């Protein structure tokens, strides 16, 4: 009771189920990749190509499986792009792996091989790495430009990374993080994607006699109901938040008619039951407290954000809670055709900004389109020749298995994968490139300096250190024990 | 009509068939090699661990097996050592292949790179080969020991190897090639082995009145009769064996009594009836021609032995063929306790007979015990690394080929075949050895040179040149056409 593989019949079961879901999402990967339309019991139908979000809301039961849908929701956690690249190379190592299984190779001794290599792989990285100085805004520009491209080439467009670049570089609290959480997004329609400019509830004003627009706005979120009778008895809640400073209230539970007398009889701007997931926004972007309770409002519990204003947007009147001059946090109004779109292109932007984030915080670039995968794959051969013994070959089988990704995108490129794969390769050696890859609209091998397919250091780093620390812990297993 | 298979049908048809035939084979390698027992129509018994000898008299009937029994067939025929090794690289350049045909890596480009890597294989043996001056008796010593062990290391005595380098080195014509047909080989019983001391046919003289040993004498081998009636018919044709001037006569036909009696009066010895199988004998080693006439029987169609004597050796008088002094010809009495361990005894000789006569011929030797196959492999890999193209991994796959003689050595030997097969590759990189390989008594790599295994370079070009040349020609077929 009640299932159990042994030996050699688990081992197989669980590399097998690792594989099949890497080939899912094999042909996304590249300029020219592939998308899935994913039907699950709702009928609710959804197109995507990113790689993490194929696994997450797709029907997978194999236990094995569930296992390496661990690796991209970490890639995405971590740094956004890459999750697509994290899970080819994982199934890669695991195919690498049941070759020298099948030799009576001890897993022990792969074990031993797969992370020396993945602590070499890191220091190895390190050189090949480009250092981009912080505000090298001509490079940050193609660093961004590298990022929109993938999801779409006419999404890439010049004017757009120039607008992305200067929202960054002005959000750095000096000396010298990234908090990506500064940059607020905006979602509207209106005939756009060129239109787009450098929380908005939906919602208005709970009385017509309150004011529109402040400017240094303090902000009391409260989730207690500011409620009543017909004897005046919110004159006390409506002092206590002047008591606090407030001149903004939102309010999650319902403000009685008395309350907002008063409220507008001091100046204060309230509104009435705002979404819950709209609260949470506010509490994180102003730096805001959620009370509840009226009695307790602390000056301390409230955001601050830089301009509040009730426009008339596309025909709805919303509450518009950005905004800065000299800034610290600054708002992207991310506008489209249809909401569909728009959704895209704020996700799109997304991964821009944490790009250009990671270059300010770190310095740091490798060559994309299947370049640096080829370069550390010839520096982890070589690293294998000067170890003695069994252990070599897993080195051997790890390096070999850095090939899957240049490999894959001639795949879906539609030139022959057997072909390139050794024009890169001898294009490595000595000396020149380092920085040499496949250009898919080209098709020859071109240097990817010049070309401007950059990808920051931890889209590849985070990509090894999670595919490898998740295969080596799957080649640590010889029993499964599955119940009911 | 009547049997087809269509391209990927008939090419996996062909490859089977080579490999399966390969693996019976491949278990006799090695001085801890296994033996074969083969059992025909007849019911008759042999015990064979010499490749070729297997392969000839069992039972083989697939059309694309026959054909690579004709590369161990030349082995035999142009070298003699290394048939076994001749047939096992043949089926591993066939496993190399089908790997890169899955893979749609087209046959041409195959055969562009196996012959490429081949070209460049014998062009990188020439510098790994030492050479050993012709009359280097204590390196031919070596060389002959080294041909004795592998058929059995009590075969192998210090006192036998010097017997055989003086053989060879008397039977040198100056300057300076070595005749293998000038040593004669004769299989005589008693309790030997040992007694073993630096044609035989098995006949008496016709008549006793005749004498029994000559100094210088010619031989005439006639293959017409002699015959008669009881009128001295024969004067005649006894003069006309006088007119040639040869002293001795060897008829494959009945000589007659008054003929008898004519031939012992002027002192030529006949003999009567001698097997069909002799007269042949007779004929290459002397250096005699057969005649069918007697009217012809010529001065220059007689053979020259050094000392012909009816000794009765074992009981049995036979007619003793052989024999010099200054000699240019030398006779080796192989002797031992049974028939069939002096037939054994026959071929070790034969082994080593050759090896120090291609030494004398060529110059040169090559480290064995698969030390040579490591360095010429790890030479090719980087000779792939310099070409260009899809041929480059027939070139990487030619070079990973090399390698299945010492993963085979070490298979037959107890030892594992995953890990020496990284310690002596490692113990090749850079500079040294170039001579180290594995021992497998000892277990460890050791270096060959010292060791005193050593083999003729003919034993390694040939090999290489008469698999690479057969596997190209298989790799060339799409379609079987196989009647009846
Ligand atoms: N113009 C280009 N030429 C060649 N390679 C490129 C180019 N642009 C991007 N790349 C490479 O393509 C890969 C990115 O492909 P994507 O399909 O976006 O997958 P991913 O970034 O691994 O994962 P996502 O984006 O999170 S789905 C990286 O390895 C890039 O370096
Ligand atoms: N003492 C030894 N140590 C290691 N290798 C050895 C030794 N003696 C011989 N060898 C190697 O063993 C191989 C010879 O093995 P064998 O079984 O005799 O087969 P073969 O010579 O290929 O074919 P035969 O003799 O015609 S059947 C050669 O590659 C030798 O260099």
């Amino acid at each position: 009771n009640m299932k159990r593989y042994m030996g050699r019949d688990a081992q197989r079961m669980n590399i097998l189920a690792g594989r099949i879901i890497a080939e899912t999402v094999r042909s996304t990967l590249g300029p020219k990749g592939m998308d899935k339309m994913l039907v699950d019991d709702l009928g609710d139908v959804v197109v995507t190509n990113d790689g993490v979000t194929i696994l997450r809301e797709m029907s997978v039961e194999h236990p094995a499986a569930k296992m390496l849908i661990e690796v991209a929701k970490t890639q995405e956690k971590e740094v956004g792009d890459g999750t697509t690249t994290a899970v080819v190379v994982a199934g890669e190592l695991l195919r690498k792996a049941e070759e020298l299984l099948d030799q009576n190779v001890h897993p022990t001794i792969v074990v031993k091989g797969y992370q020396a290599a993945a602590q070499k792989a890191q220091e190895l990285l390190k050189t090949i790495a480009c250092e981009v100085g912080a505000q090298d805004k001509e490079i940050l520009t193609k660093i961004a430009m590298t990022s929109i491209t993938g999801k779409g080439a006419e999404k890439a467009k010049e004017k757009l990374a120039e607008i992305i670049v200067e929202a960054v570089s002005a959000v750095v609290d000096d000396e010298g993080k990234v908090d990506k959480d500064l940059i607020k997004i905006e979602k509207k329609s209106g005939a756009s994607i060129d239109d787009t400019e450098l929380v908005l509830v939906d919602k208005e004003r709970v009385s017509a006699q309150m004011p529109k627009k402040v400017t240094d706005a303090k902000i009391a979120l409260l989730n207690c109901a500011i409620e009543e009778t017909a004897s005046e008895m919110l004159k006390d809640m409506v002092a206590e938040i002047k008591a606090s400073g407030a001149n903004v209230l939102f309010c999650q539970k319902g403000i009685d008619d008395l309350a907002q007398h008063y409220l507008a009889k001091e100046g204060i701007v309230a509104a009435r039951r705002v979404k819950k997931s709209d609260m949470e926004k506010l509490a994180k972007a102003t730096g805001a407290n959620v009370i509840t309770n009226i009695k307790d409002l602390s000056a301390q519990d409230l955001g601050d954000a830089g301009l509040v204003e009730e426009r008339k947007i596309s025909g709805d009147s919303m509450i518009f809670v950005e905004e800065c001059k000299h800034p610290k946090a600054v708002t992207m109004l991310i506008r489209g055709t249809t909401e569909h779109v728009i959704e895209e292109v704020a996700r799109a932007v997304d991964d821009a900004v944490g790009v250009v984030g990671c270059t300010i915080e770190d310095g740091r670039i490798v060559s994309g389109g299947g370049s640096t995968e080829v370069e550390l794959s010839m520096k982890l051969r070589e690293y294998a020749e000067g170890i003695s013994g069994r252990e070599q070959l897993a080195v051997r089988a790890f390096a070999d298995a850095l090939e899957v990704i240049p490999r894959t995108l001639a795949e879906n490129a539609g030139l022959d994968a057997i072909e390139i794969l050794v024009k890169v390769r001898a294009a490595h050696a000595s000396n020149g490139n380092k920085c040499a890859g496949l250009n898919v609209f080209t098709g020859a091998v071109e240097d990817m300096c010049e070309n401007g397919v950059v990808e920051p250091l931890r889209v590849k780093t985070q990509a090894i250190q999670s595919a490898a620390e998740s295969t080596e812990m799957l080649l640590r297993i010889d029993d499964v024990i599955a119940a009911e």
